[PDB]
Order: C-alpha cells, then structure tokens, then sequence
C-alpha cells in the first residue's frame, strides 16, 4: 500500500468588473439568435409567444420577434442614451421595462401591420397543469 496527495481548491469572489443585470436571466431573452431560429421556434409555439434575440453579435441591434398571423414577426430595437425602443415613442431602463410596456399596448404603434402584444417568452415551460394557481390576498 502508498499514500499519495492529489487535489485542488477554488475561490468564488465576483472582483471583476462584470456587467450589469444579466437580461439573460430573462425567458424571452434568447441571446444572439439568428431569424430562422426564432422562426423556427415560435413556429410550433402558440401565437402570442414572443422572443427576443441579438443579431449574431454582442449587445448588438436587439430584436422581438413573436408568434403572429401564423408567422414568426420581428421587431427592431433601438437604442438611445442607454434606453431601450423599438420606436422614438418612449423609452425604457431596459427590455424588461420597455417588453413590460408593450405587455399592455400593441405594437402597431410602431408597425400598424404589426397588431400584436408580448404574451409569453419562448423560453417559458410548458404549461399543463390541472388546475391554475391564484393565491387570493383575502
């Protein structure tokens, strides 16, 4: 019999200069994706699925493309002083502020061929269950 001594420790301290709030923990944020793939993706999804990409590239031109008319639609995204539109209508901190907004009012406002509103996430999980939830406050 011998002994022998193998092994090695590791360190988590965040001391960088790491970037902002990850947009990635977000389910429609579907990083640098490229068309096909969000059309491919919310081709079987069911309409209202939106889903927001990148442009093959690093916080580059985002886009939201969603289930509409049966087609996989997409929406520029334009970006000043930091903030976030598809449209020099108002704008937002970030995607989850200005998707947020549109949840409520159509997008037409900036594609009057595009009526549609950020139902749900591609990345959102199935959703079959019995019954709902809905915890009343009372």
């Amino acid at each position: 019999g011998s002994s022998g001594s193998s092994g090695k420790a590791e360190a988590e301290q965040n001391w960088w200069e790491g970037p902002p709030q990850d947009l990635s923990v977000h389910l429609w944020y579907a990083g640098p994706m490229e068309r096909a793939g969000a059309e491919s993706i919310l081709a079987n999804r069911s309409d209202g699925t939106f889903l927001v990409r990148q442009r093959v590239k690093d916080a580059a031109e985002f886009a939201i493309s969603i289930k509409y008319n049966v087609e996989v639609k997409h929406i520029k995204i334009m970006t000043a002083e930091g903030l976030y539109r598809i449209t020099e209508k108002k704008a937002f901190r970030g995607l989850t502020e200005l998707v947020e907004f549109y949840q409520q009012n159509s997008l037409k406002d900036c594609f009057k061929s595009l009526d549609t509103t950020l139902q749900f996430p591609f990345k959102e999980p199935e959703k079959r269950t019995i019954s709902r939830s809905g915890p009343s406050s009372g």
